[PDB]
């Protein structure tokens, strides 16, 4: 033929990276898909080829334990983990650990929560402005998980507004002095939450877990126990409030799907799926050490390096998904590495997509006529290399439905 070639290199964690990071992402697969990152806080490997991923995700020799940074001998002198979350731990604690709360978050558990998960939403689509500007992601997307994960820890959702602060300072880049202090308050908060706890009771998930903890130390310790909450707790809003975010620009940014679930409503679950694969909420999943030396696509990384998957990169691989950038609410797709994969696959998978179908369900049926209030380069993301997620989300969302 006759061609010309176009170089295009692209910010990783930096400038526009942040305002879209499926361009810098998508180089990385074809050219670099194990890539060593030096960030201020030391190298951290990056996965970014779905089979890649989806083989490190049961690959045992990539543990969740920071004792394989450092050599054989000091592993005795250090703690398993900075704070003793399922999420930090190999078996067999994890499998204890997961146990345990299990049966809380079953399929059919979750289910049955419909309803007041559409109540919930109901009541904040019956109390939102038609004619405003208003803040999606506050007054919508926040709302809905953090409300549903209150009522089922059992936390006063009086406090909303204070933990989720400390929230989302541990879930963005923050310092790591900031930090800190965050755990601290959340730790504190919830110590004192579970002490309140022993004197009056509910039905709700911490005050059984509690029992479980008095009553059975080796089943779950006083730390296990706070530390079980602190997860639950930020796994509850930090998670699906992207994927309501991220779902609902989608629509606004492609009409002809939008179009689409519009005409047939019952598109949503189908949709939901898509979004997760589209715009992948949780962007890279959370920090795995290799305990040996691995190879992936060709490349070594060394026994005691950290190493992050690449999520919402590997849902846009070609090798995968036929036309992955195209946005086809209408897919009947299988894996999809969204929510994880293995043994630490996402506990609240099924809880979260009941909050994404009904939180946008519902909201696309309530506003018909709902826009963004900005324009699309006017979205501000936060700076997490955990989460894309939305800041804020100006929209008017219109008369209601007749
Ligand atoms: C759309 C929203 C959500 C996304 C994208 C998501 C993503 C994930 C992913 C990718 C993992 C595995 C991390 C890894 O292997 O490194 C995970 C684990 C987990 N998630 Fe979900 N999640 C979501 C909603 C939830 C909700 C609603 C809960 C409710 C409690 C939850 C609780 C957990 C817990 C406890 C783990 C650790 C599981 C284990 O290690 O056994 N997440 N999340
Ligand atoms: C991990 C390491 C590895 C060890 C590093 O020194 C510090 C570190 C921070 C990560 C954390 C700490 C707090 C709990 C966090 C923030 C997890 C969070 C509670 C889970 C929410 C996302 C998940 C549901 C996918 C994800 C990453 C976790």
């Amino acid at each position: 033929a006759l061609t010309t070639t176009g170089t295009e290199q692209h910010d990783l964690f930096s400038g526009t990276f942040w305002q879209n990071p499926h361009p810098a992402y998508a180089a990385l697969r074809a050219e670099d898909p194990v890539r060593k990152l030096a960030l201020p806080d030391g190298p951290v490997w990056l996965l970014t080829r779905y089979a890649d991923v989806r083989e490190a995700f049961v690959d045992p020799r990539l543990s969740k334990d920071w004792r394989h940074t450092l050599p054989e001998d000091q592993r005795a002198d250090m703690p398993a983990t900075p704070t003793p979350m399922m999420i930090l731990m190999d078996p067999p604690d994890h499998t204890r650990l997961r146990k345990l709360v299990g049966r809380s978050f079953a399929v059919r558990r979750m289910n049955e929560l419909e309803p007041r998960i559409t109540e919930i939403a109901d009541g904040l689509l019956a109390g939102l402005p038609t004619d405003g500007p208003v803040d999606l992601m506050r007054e919508y997307a926040f709302q809905i998980p953090v409300q549903v994960i209150c009522e089922l820890l059992g936390v006063p959702a009086e406090d909303r507004d204070d933990f989720s602060a400390w929230s989302s300072v541990l879930v963005d880049d923050s310092p790591a002095d900031d930090k800190n202090a965050a755990m601290g308050k959340l730790h504190g908060y919830l110590s004192d939450l579970l002490e309140r706890k022993r004197t009056e009771p509910d039905d709700a998930l911490l005050s059984s877990l509690l029992a479980v903890s008095d009553e059975d130390g080796d089943r779950l310790s006083q730390e296990e126990l706070v530390a079980m909450a602190m997860l639950l707790l930020i796994a509850g809003h930090e998670t699906t409030v992207n994927l309501i975010g991220n779902g609902v620009l989608a629509l606004l940014t492609h009409p002809d799907q939008r179009k689409l679930l519009a005409e047939d409503p019952s598109l949503i679950s189908s949709a939901v799926e898509e979004f997760l694969r589209f715009d992948s909420p949780v962007s890279q999943a959370p920090i795995r050490f290799t305990a040996e030396d691995v190879t992936y696509s060709g490349v070594t990384i060394p026994a005691g390096e950290m190493v992050m998957l690449g999520l919402a990169a590997a849902n846009r691989d070609a090798d995968w998904m036929p036309e992955p950038d195209r946005l086809d609410i209408t897919r009947d797709a299988s894996g999809g590495v969204f929510f994880g994969h293995g043994i630490h696959f996402c506990l609240g998978a099924q809880l979260a997509r009941l909050e994404g179908r009904v939180a946008i369900g519902r909201l696309f049926a309530d506003r018909p006529e709902l826009a963004l209030a900005v324009g699309l380069d006017e979205l501000v993301y936060r700076e997490s290399t955990l989460v894309r997620g939305l800041s804020r989300m100006p929209v008017t969302m219109g008369p209601r439905s007749a």
